[PDB]
């Protein structure tokens, strides 16, 4: 059966992700799946991004409670992740085991974990989502398929602020606190994958949060030493501990690649191209999978891309 | 390999599901059948504060016109996410233990509700009540976990008059007969949807045409869950579904079609329901487990869950 390469370009917004990749299919055997802006602004709800930034701004000003903001943020994040969740689910049966040239390369703008883990966790750090909601999203992260190659960004903070200022989505507000939270989350994400792959056991190391791989205090696990999640004696409730077991399973089999964005758009493009030589390809499951996947991807772009 | 029997008792609230589940479990030896309760403690305390009360209060304030549909939707959507969390995690932790479909089972697990109750049925019912968008319902559907082998779901049958009587007597709940009608309709649609799919129905082929299961002829698509999603919000200018929503229905078909549905008549005494459920288990699908230590592991998981979150 023919081979497929899936490449998810992810990481904090405002680094230059949607430019870099736009230049990458810029063709028959590569398809670019862009961010589903139309879903966010129109199809799923009205101006979800505006809704998100306005809610945080009003929380910050003290015009609404943490409680009101959390229910708003939570349902908004549901809208945000929907196109990623449907796409993953319809693609899943087509994905075979690990596998030469690929018959088809899909380059996605973001992986489901952006809306089902990273953004929720950042909003938690922003005081506008409960950690219990975050772990509800985590519990729903689809099982990690073979060949899940995820590209995360590296960019010094000052330069990132400069780029973000020019890359504001419709309805977005330039929020340096959110920028720092989302950068911390993705930093912790990269660390967490490494911790897990080198054989780290969160349950074994959990005691260190109260005291060769990253320290657990430098992974996503540290975020869930939140008091909401803990019994009167300090123990994590089992239901949350199980969500963390799921988090561990999902993240461990991801293939992370770091893309230096502190260079020219053509440079970023070339660097992304270089990275592909180490990415994992899979077979598809049926002979008709390749054109079906192509049609899915192109229909997504056409209908939901800006 | 030793075998496992998983049975999810589901359907509208107020039918006697929870009692039936306990009665059935009380028949078995302690360590060959385990009860996985509604995570009431999660709903009331651990996940958020009094979520059930929040749900019913919000619907009421919508009905009274004290809040907008928009405000009700964001509360209802967040609350439904909270409702489903323990179901999702439990399914995710059980999944790698389950083998292919397959003497008495080494272990029987009786669940109070399947993940689809919180990820599909209640959201769909709330959408019918005007307190959730159909887009959000389809987001929940997109997130329904892959259907494990040997997913036996038992749904309820019960005359509406007896059901209403049962509810008006036997929290945070408020007596809402409109919601009762909605959730009864939704589970009836569900039963039909499984039968429709297993009879080879293709919603895309039948789209233009807009109970019981494991028996009978193929339902009309208008009597399945697919009919709920002919909503103006989901339709393109040309009048077809946007592809994104269409893909969510494809997921809906995929998840439901491999399920094994049974209908239990609740219009009888608690012991009657128990024995009826017991007879029904005879035609239910078991699975192998993936490791020998899966049986005790699964057992501990079920008991830990029950202890922490059961009422
Ligand atoms: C995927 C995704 C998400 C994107 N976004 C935002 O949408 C835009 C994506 O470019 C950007 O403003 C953002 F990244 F901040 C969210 O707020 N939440 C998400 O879950
Ligand atoms: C599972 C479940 C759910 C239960 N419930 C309610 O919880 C209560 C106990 O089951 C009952 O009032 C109910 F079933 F209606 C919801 O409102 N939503 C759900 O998703």
């Amino acid at each position: 059966m023919p081979t497929l390469l899936r490449v998810y370009i992810d990481g904090p917004h405002g680094m230059g992700k949607t430019t870099t990749t736009q230049l990458l299919v810029a063709r028959d055997d590569i398809v670019y799946v862009p961010e589903p802006m139309t879903y966010w602004r129109v199809l799923g709800a009205s101006e979800t991004i505006a809704n998100i930034y306005t809610t945080q701004h009003r929380l910050d000003q003290g015009e609404i409670s943490a409680g009101d903001a959390a229910v708003v943020m939570t349902s908004a994040q549901i809208t945000m992740g929907m196109p990623y969740a449907v796409t993953d689910a319809v693609l899943a049966p087509h994905i075979g085991g690990e596998a030469p040239p690929p018959a088809l390369t899909l380059i996605f703008d973001r992986h489901p974990i952006a809306a089902l883990l990273c953004y929720p966790a950042a909003r938690y750090l922003m005081g506008s989502m409960t950690p219990q909601a975050v772990l509800a999203f985590v519990a729903l992260i689809p099982p990690t398929l073979p060949g899940t190659n995820i590209v995360l960004g590296a960019l010094p903070e000052d330069r990132h602020i400069d780029r973000l200022a020019k890359r504001q989505r419709p309805g977005e507000r330039l929020d340096l606190a959110m920028l720092a939270a989302i950068r911390r989350v993705y930093g912790l994400l990269a660390n967490t994958v490494r911790y897990l792959q080198c054989g780290g056991s969160w349950r074994e190391d959990w005691g260190q949060l109260s005291g060769p791989r990253p320290h657990i205090g430098d992974t996503l696990f540290t975020l869930f030493r939140a008091p909401e999640l803990l019994a009167p004696n300090g123990d994590l409730y089992n239901v949350f501990a199980w969500a963390l077991d799921v988090l561990a399973k999902r993240l461990r089999s991801m293939h992370v690649f770091i893309l230096d964005y502190d260079q020219s758009p053509a440079g970023c493009r070339d660097a992304l191209l270089q990275l592909t030589s180490g990415m994992v390809q899979t077979h598809v499951t049926t002979p008709g999978s390749i054109p079906t996947i192509c049609d899915l991807a192109r229909t997504f772009a056409r209908e939901m891309g800006e």
